[PDB]
């Protein structure tokens, strides 16, 4: 079947900011989109609804999806703690690809990243699961706040997620 659009409203110290569509790549990556799906709609009782995006850097990505400790060290999957690496098929091959963070071989949980230019070294690093579809406008006005180490200037959070039928 078709593969599923999430979307995140974005806002900037609680001003709404925009809203950024993405499509998942359930056709290639079947539990690791189902992942991100469910905790952009939040049905399983927990998400990324109110989470922040806690490190973006100008030129290379925007990460978030710490929901749990709010502070760029949690976050956990529909699964449990921790998920297996499911493929490599995917690359970073540009702006707007989603990709999951992790801390070592099958770690993924909740936190991932949107890459805002072609990154090879990524490569076989972080499994892709996703990228944008509409509201690339609006990842970039995000990353306006970023800097070179990271930390935002100003406090970008999902106000609100779900699923786009
Ligand atoms: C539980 C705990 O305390 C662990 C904290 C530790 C960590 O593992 N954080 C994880 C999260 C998901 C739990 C994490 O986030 N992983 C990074 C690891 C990484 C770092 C550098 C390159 C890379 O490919 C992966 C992760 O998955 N991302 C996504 C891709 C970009 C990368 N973060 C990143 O931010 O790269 C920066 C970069 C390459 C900038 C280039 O200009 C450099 C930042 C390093 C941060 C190190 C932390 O101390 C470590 C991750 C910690 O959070």
């Amino acid at each position: 079947m078709v593969n599923p659009t999430v979307f995140f409203d974005i806002a900037v110290d609680g001003e709404p900011l925009g809203r950024v569509s993405f499509e998942l790549f359930a056709d290639k990556v079947p539990k690791t989109a189902e992942n991100f799906r469910a905790l952009s709609t939040g049905e399983k009782g927990f998400g990324y609804k109110g989470s922040c995006f806690h490190r973006i850097i100008p030129g290379f990505m925007c990460q978030g999806g710490d929901f749990t400790r709010h502070n760029g060290t949690g976050g956990k999957s529909i699964y449990g703690e921790k998920f297996e690496d499911e493929n490599f098929i995917l690359k970073h091959t540009g702006p707007g690809i989603l990709s999951m963070a992790n801390a070592g071989p099958n770690t993924n949980g909740s936190q991932f990243f949107i890459c805002t230019a072609k990154t090879e070294w990524l490569d076989g690093k972080h499994v892709v699961f996703g990228k944008v579809k509409e509201g690339m406008n609006i990842v970039e006005a995000m990353e306006r706040f970023g800097s070179r180490n990271g930390k935002t200037s100003k406090k970008i959070t999902i106000a609100d997620c779900g699923q786009l039928e």
